[PDB]
């Protein structure tokens, strides 16, 4: 199955849309710029299984998306251990641009 995240709600609010999703394995995520671009996606790395930077690093998407559409997408596959992976936007982090993806196993 494949989720569609929007980054910016069709309002303008600085939010991912749905904020939290939950996948199985061999799921995909795919962030699409929807309103007020840029946005980016970042992982967090304390909060993402093991507190991984590496993990966090390989997920994040840092460079800014400008695009209108543009999109950035993660198959949740073997090498993505079984928890949940915080994630934020950097322009939008002050106002609460975040979200929450839960790997089930
Ligand atoms: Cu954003």
């Amino acid at each position: 199955e494949t989720f569609t995240v929007k980054m910016g709600a069709d309002s303008g609010l600085f939010q991912f849309e749905p904020a939290n999703v939950t996948v199985h394995p061999g799921d995909t995520v795919k962030w699409v710029n929807n309103k007020l671009p840029p946005h980016n996606i970042l992982f967090d790395d304390k909060q993402v299984p093991g507190a991984s930077k590496e993990l966090a690093d390989k997920l994040s998407h840092s460079q800014l998306m400008f695009s209108p559409g543009e999109s950035y997408e993660i198959t949740f596959s073997s090498d993505f251990p079984a928890g949940t992976y915080t994630y934020y936007c950097a322009p939008h982090r002050g106002a609460g641009m975040v979200g929450k993806i839960t790997v089930e196993g």
